[PDB]
């Protein structure tokens, strides 16, 4: 397949509809949009899925804040992030793993989402009486979600206990390099180049169009399958994306004019 | 990197040591020798690696039948072939893929081999209740094996479900054109010319030396990186190989006199 553009939107600040305002070759520039993020939270022995008031609002208003992206062909994923309780993706027991995977699959079904993204950061492993080290639950969680959501996408931000995931990487559609604005010509957890983004642009502290065209052209020539983006804002950042369009796609990217505020 | 000579030996018939008897520029003429072939066999739900008595004899006698080739700098790969059970590289489920990848990696480690060659032929897909069509496992099998045996070689004979392998071709060192004694100036699964043999000689039903020199010169001048060979026997076939040496390498090939019988 062609190179996919995968964007994480910090929905505490930014209306995710802005991802749809960018066009390349009569199609959306962005292929995947990650609502960053819902949280795993340990609560006693339970492994819970927690949506903060901004995420919950977007899910509660899926017809107006998610579906128009999906109407254009964009796949919308629920981002998943640690949240300082001491329990994260990599230190659950068998019951907690099954419980968390059930919650996530039910949320993806209930809100008509296209899958999920895993970002193993900020769990603060070991706090509040949970194990301080890995139990092996991270691979089992991927496996459980693959069995529960056939046909849906799983992406992994390459940070935290991801080195453990090599054995289940056939269940993972894309991996994403964790540092911004400079490429690293490798992949994590054994992913082939065609399933990895070795270059990830911070669109808030944005690099120049010249740098984006330089590196995006190298993404294509070296045969990688994706480019990552983090923290798209509500300003028109097409200068940078047009650099990527010229570099990786031999094309151009334009703005449709729609700037969507976060009135919630 | 110069042109590599890659030879498949039908070890049901031929002692593989014969590949070491040919010399070009004070080095082995052949760079890779494939022991053709171990098999994938479905047994119930298991995906198994089966070595027939000739293959198993060679592996059990690695010090006398494999190591002398490796001492000369020749790389020796285990050939992998379907075997009429209905299960093959391209129709496994995830557990079978992991299971077969593990069995192959372990044999490569146990017998001190330099890697493997995949020939997706003779599986008879769909026999014995196995899936009749592709599951997508061929690409995952290459990924799983690359991750399990780092620093080893993977070659792919361009026959069977190989059109699926474009996404993992960075894990494949060489692809081999599947038909004999006439070049086809293209490659499979997105491979660059430098990683492909577009010309494969049958050394049993051998072409003329003049033919071999004509076509091998075109291999070099068109920028390809390998030439393939099938069914080297125990007779002195240097006349053909010297034709290739004159064509592709602007040199000569000689025989060292050693004819090794299959007394096993
Ligand atoms: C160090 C380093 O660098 N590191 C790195 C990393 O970082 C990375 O990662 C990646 O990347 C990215 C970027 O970087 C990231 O992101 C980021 O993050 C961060 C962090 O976060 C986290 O944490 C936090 C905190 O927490 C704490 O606190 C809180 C409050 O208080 C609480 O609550 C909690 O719980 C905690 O606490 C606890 O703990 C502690 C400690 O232990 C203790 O002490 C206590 O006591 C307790 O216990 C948090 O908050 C978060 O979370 C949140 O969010 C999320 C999303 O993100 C979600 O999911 C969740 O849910 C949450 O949300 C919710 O909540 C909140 C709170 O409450 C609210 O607000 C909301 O609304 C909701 O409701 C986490 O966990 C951070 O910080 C950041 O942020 C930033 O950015 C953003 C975007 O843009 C924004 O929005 C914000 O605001 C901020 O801003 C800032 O910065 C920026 C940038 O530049 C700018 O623009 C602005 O302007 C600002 O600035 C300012 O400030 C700064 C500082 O602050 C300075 O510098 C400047 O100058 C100025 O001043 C971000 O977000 C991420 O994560 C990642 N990514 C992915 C995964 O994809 C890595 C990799 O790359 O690497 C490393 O190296
Ligand atoms: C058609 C066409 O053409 N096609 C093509 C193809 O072929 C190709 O491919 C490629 O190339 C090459 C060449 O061609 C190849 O190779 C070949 O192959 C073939 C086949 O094989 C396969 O199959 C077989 C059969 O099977 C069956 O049977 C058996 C017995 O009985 C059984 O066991 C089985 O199972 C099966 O059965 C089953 O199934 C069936 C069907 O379905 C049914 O019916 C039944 O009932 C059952 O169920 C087989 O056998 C094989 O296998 C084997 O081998 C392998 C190696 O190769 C291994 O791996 C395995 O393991 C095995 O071995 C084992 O076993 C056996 C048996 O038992 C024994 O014996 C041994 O020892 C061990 O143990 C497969 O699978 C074949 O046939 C061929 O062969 C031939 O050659 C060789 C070499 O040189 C030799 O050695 C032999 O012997 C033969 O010989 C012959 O021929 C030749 C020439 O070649 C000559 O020289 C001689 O002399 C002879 O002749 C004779 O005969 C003929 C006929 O045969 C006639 O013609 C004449 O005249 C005379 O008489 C070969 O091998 C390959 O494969 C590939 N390559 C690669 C690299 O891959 C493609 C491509 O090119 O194309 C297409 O087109």
């Amino acid at each position: 397949t062609g190179i996919k553009n995968i964007v994480y939107i910090e929905v505490n600040d930014i209306n995710p509809l802005n991802a749809g305002s960018y066009i390349m070759d009569d199609a959306p520039f962005f292929d995947y949009v990650i609502l960053f993020a819902a949280n795993i939270r340990g609560v006693g022995s339970d492994a819970t899925l927690y949506n903060n008031p901004n995420v919950q609002y977007i899910l509660d208003h899926k017809d107006t804040l998610i579906k128009p992206l999906q109407d254009k062909g964009i796949k919308v994923l629920l981002g998943l992030l640690g949240d300082h309780t001491g329990l994260g993706f990599a230190n659950m027991n068998s019951a907690q793993t099954e419980q968390f995977a059930t919650a996530v699959a039910n949320a993806v079904s209930q809100y008509g989402l296209d899958g999920v993204d895993f970002a193993d950061a900020w769990a603060e492993y070991g706090r509040n009486g949970y194990p301080s080290g890995s139990t092996g639950s991270f691979s089992n969680l991927i496996t459980a979600l693959h069995n529960k959501m056939p046909g849906k996408t799983i992406t992994v931000f390459n940070y935290g206990y991801t080195s453990e995931l090599t054995g289940v990487n056939s269940y993972i559609d894309y991996g994403i390099y964790a540092f911004f604005n400079s490429p690293s010509w490798s992949t994590g957890f054994g992913m082939p180049n065609s399933k990895f983004a070795p270059y990830t642009i911070n669109l808030n502290s944005a690099p120049s169009a010249a740098s984006a065209q330089l590196y995006s052209g190298q993404v294509a020539s070296k045969g990688y399958g994706a480019i990552g983006y983090y923290d798209l804002r509500a300003n028109n950042i097409v200068s940078v994306l047009n650099g990527v369009a010229k570099g990786a796609f031999k094309s151009t990217c334009t703005y449709d004019g729609n700037s969507y505020p976060k009135n919630y």
